[PDB]
């Protein structure tokens, strides 16, 4: 368990980001790492056999903004970036989730088309393939994987922002509704701890949220939490050593540095480090620290 770190890759500032960071909640410090090949916000992160990977997301640019159909892997022995098969369509502001050693791709958009599709990224083999799509297009959705089935939390569907969200079944290839949240969320933070699927902020089309609110998927209920400190959309998040870390995202006025930490045994959070800038739309996820 020891020797794992948060890694933060990409974002938006200005224009999409390069960078590779992870911090070290143990000591407190932040590394950088070797840039991404292309610069990428709107991307997720995460992690298979104990490489990085990042997926999708949109290089905006200066000189124009390109979605992206990527999936490339840094592997922390090497501090090195390699290219991996691409997905079947471009997908910013994508949802990831892995099943039993699977990276599952979940919606995002392409220009002005709003996904309902859905792919599934095999390692060992290098390829994608497309399995069932959602029942609803969806971008700035959130994912998480609980007991080996895959959740697609609200998200926005080129018309409305959602609350609905809804739950993937492998074994059937196939998706069906769950309870919607109690607040409508694009762009927010979703991961899961014990279990529940945690939604962090987000944009509720009028304000970007503190709100947390949690589905049991025993009792099929959304129960808020406690609030974060920071309203905040477009945030990272992940899971570790049973709390939840949120990285950046944007209050309305700021793209914030503040990283915040739940505990969920006292139902509190804190504020537990800054990146080295602020930044919104990051992919994250957790390995072991590299070299
Ligand atoms: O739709 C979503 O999922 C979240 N949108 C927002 O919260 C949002 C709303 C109005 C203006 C802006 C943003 C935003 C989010 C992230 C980076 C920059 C901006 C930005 O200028």
């Amino acid at each position: 368990k020891v020797g794992r770190l948060i890694y933060t890759a990409g974002g938006y500032f200005r224009q999409s980001l390069s960078y590779l960071e992870a911090y070290n909640p143990s000591n407190g410090s932040w590394l950088r790492l070797a840039d991404l090949q292309v610069p990428r916000s709107g991307l997720a992160g995460c992690v298979v056999g104990g490489l990085l990977y990042a997926v999708g997301g949109r290089n905006n640019s200066p000189d124009g903004n390109t979605d992206s159909s990527a999936l490339d892997c840094y592997n922390p022995m090497t501090n090195q970036w390699s290219p991996c098969a691409s997905m079947s369509v471009p997908r910013n502001r994508i949802g990831v989730g892995v099943i039993d050693g699977h990276i599952y791709a979940v919606g995002g958009s392409h220009g002005c088309i709003h996904h309902s599709s859905v792919e599934r990224y095999e390692p060992e083999r290098d390829e994608w393939h497309l399995v069932a799509p959602m029942l609803t297009r969806r971008i700035g959705v959130g994912v998480a994987v609980l007991n080996r089935l895959l959740y697609a939390v609200g998200g926005f569907d080129g018309t409305n922002r959602l609350n609905s969200a809804e739950c993937y079944y492998p074994e059937r290839n196939e998706w069906r509704m769950i309870t919607p949240m109690n607040t409508i969320r694009s762009g927010a933070g979703v991961c899961v701890l014990h279990n529940c699927i945690y939604a962090a902020g987000g944009y509720d089309g009028q304000d970007q949220l503190n709100s947390v609110e949690r589905y049991d998927v025993e009792t099929e209920t959304w129960t808020f939490v406690a609030p974060m400190r920071h309203h905040r959309s477009a945030l990272g998040i992940t899971v570790h050593q049973g709390k939840i870390y949120v990285l950046g995202g944007y209050d309305g006025h700021t793209f914030l540095d503040s990283v915040e930490c739940y505990d969920p045994d006292s139902d509190t959070w804190s504020e537990v480090t800054r990146m080295t800038s602020g930044r919104s739309g990051v992919g994250v996820a957790v390995t072991m620290e590299p070299c």
